[PDB]
């Protein structure tokens, strides 16, 4: 990765940015700029790449043979009740959240049992996140 | 990855930008810009590249074999019951979630048994998230 | 990927954008821009590439064989009730969600059993997201 | 990818957009602009390129052999019941949802059980998303 960035409010190269109760006056601004960018990036040069599988099985008794991949969720129990009783009785409420297994982002790759790879593998996440507000 | 940027309010390569309240008077802004860029990404020079794959299966004797890829998901439960009993009572309910199993963003690449890969694999994900707002 | 970018407001090479109650007067802006680009990007020179796969089954026996691919889901059980029994009684509900297995995006790419794959695989999201609002 | 960009209200490459409660007065915008662009892309100099499959069963017994792709979604409840009993009493319900099983957006590429694939391969999402407002 190469100028990967998160700004908060504002980016510029040069600025001359004015704001509120302001007297800018008899100015000069004389800018003389040379900015030039070479990227080479991710380059390859490669002869031979071999990527070889093999599986023989001979004269075998496989019996009873199990491969369970990554990311198994077996029996998993979400119990949430709610109750209210109200006898002779005021009740408010505000801004009453309830979550249960509640995701934003998910990013997956390569998730498997076998993998072979060969190169350039990249995840970037940026963000402004809140989960709640109330005034 | 180049240049992958978060930016909140404003980008500008240059910027003469002015708010509010102001005099801005008898200003001179002269600007000799030169910005070249040259990329050269993801180049790539391959002479061979072979993804091979082979299965031989002789006089062999396979039984009750299983193979489960990722992400298997069995015997989940989710018990949210709400209840709201009232005698003689003033209730007064606002913004209120039950939430379950509540995503946003999924991306899912190469999520597999097997993988054989070559090249260049990317996820990039950018945002304002903002999940409850009340006033 | 090159200039990827998430900007929240306004973009620009260059700017004078002017706001609010302002006595902009006497100005002289004078630009001279030279911005040259040159992608050279994603560019292959291969003189072979193979993908080889080859499954041979010689005198065998094979018996209760079972692959299952990824994301399986088995026995999944949402019980959400509501009850709201009321006598002699003020109810009031303002910006109320139950939400139940809601999603924004999903993006699949390469969900497999088996993959051979040869190049540039990519996702991008970008995104404003806010769930509830209510005042 | 090149130039993919999310942009919340304005782009320019040049502005001088004014607003609001302005005197702008006795200017002198000059702009001598030479943008250039020169875009070589997913650029395929290939002799040969081979995807071969081959598939031999000789004097073999198979049986009961169950190959099951991805996103199996078997024996799933969704139970939501919502009961109002109501005596000698006021109900004042406002913006009330009940969300099961809600989908924006939904992108799927190269779901299988098997694939050989040589190329490209891109998934872009860009918005805005609201799921709820009420004032």
């Amino acid at each position: 990765s190469i100028d990967v960035k998160y700004i908060g409010v504002k980016s510029a190269y040069v600025s001359y940015d004015v704001q509120k109760r302001t007297i800018y006056l008899n100015i000069t601004n004389t800018l003389n700029i040379t900015n030039n960018n070479y990227y080479s990036v991710e380059v390859e040069n490669i002869t031979a790449q071999v990527q070889f599988s093999k599986t023989v099985i001979g004269k075998a008794r496989l019996n009873n043979i199990s491969i369970i991949g990554p990311l198994d969720m077996k029996q998993i129990d979400y119990t949430v009740p709610t109750v209210i009783a109200e006898e002779m009785s005021y009740m408010y409420d505000f801004c009453t959240l309830i979550s249960i297994k509640v995701h934003n982002i998910v990013l997956m790759m390569q998730v498997t049992v076998t993998t072979t790879y060969f190169g350039h593998s990249e995840q970037i996440s940026q963000e402004r996140y809140q989960y709640v507000d109330c005034g």
